[PDB]
RNA sequence: UGCCCGGUGCCGGAAGGUCAAGGGGAGGGGUGCAAGCCCCGAACCGAAGCCCCGGUGAACGGCGGCCGUAACUAUAACGGU
């Protein structure tokens, strides 16, 4: 199990720099979802949890 | 060749506590007609030792536990007790 335990470690990573999925910028209300990718100008509005824009979205 | 002198040992301490023989003799008793003879006996004075106050490890000896915390895990430099 802490086998598999550093199989999620060594392949999730790593917070850092080139690594997002989605970029919320609030200076210019845009969050692009740079997978799919939407681009929801509700930038305060997904902040509150309108996520469905996205998640049903992105199940492809 | 580190840290611990609380326990034991050793060393130092004319204070204080306790301390035996002895000294002392408030008071009490036996007996005698009696002077007397004989026996207990409080306060108080009275050593070392012990208590007490310190020192001492190349003196006898002793040198922990639990809990949490860091770039997603592990670990814990850090903290709490
Ligand atoms: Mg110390
Ligand atoms: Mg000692
Ligand atoms: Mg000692
Ligand atoms: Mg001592
Ligand atoms: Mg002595
Ligand atoms: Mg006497
Ligand atoms: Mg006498
Ligand atoms: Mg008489
Ligand atoms: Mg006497
Ligand atoms: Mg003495
Ligand atoms: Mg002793
Ligand atoms: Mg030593
Ligand atoms: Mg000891
Ligand atoms: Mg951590």
């Amino acid at each position: 199990k802490n086998a598999e335990k550093q199989a999620m470690e060594d392949n999730k990573s790593d917070i850092g720099w080139g690594s997002q999925i989605r970029s919320y910028v609030l200076d210019d209300s845009r969050i692009k979802d740079l997978r799919t990718g939407v681009e929801t100008r509700n930038t305060q509005a997904v902040l509150d949890g309108s996520l469905d824009q996205f998640i049903e979205a992105s199940l492809k």
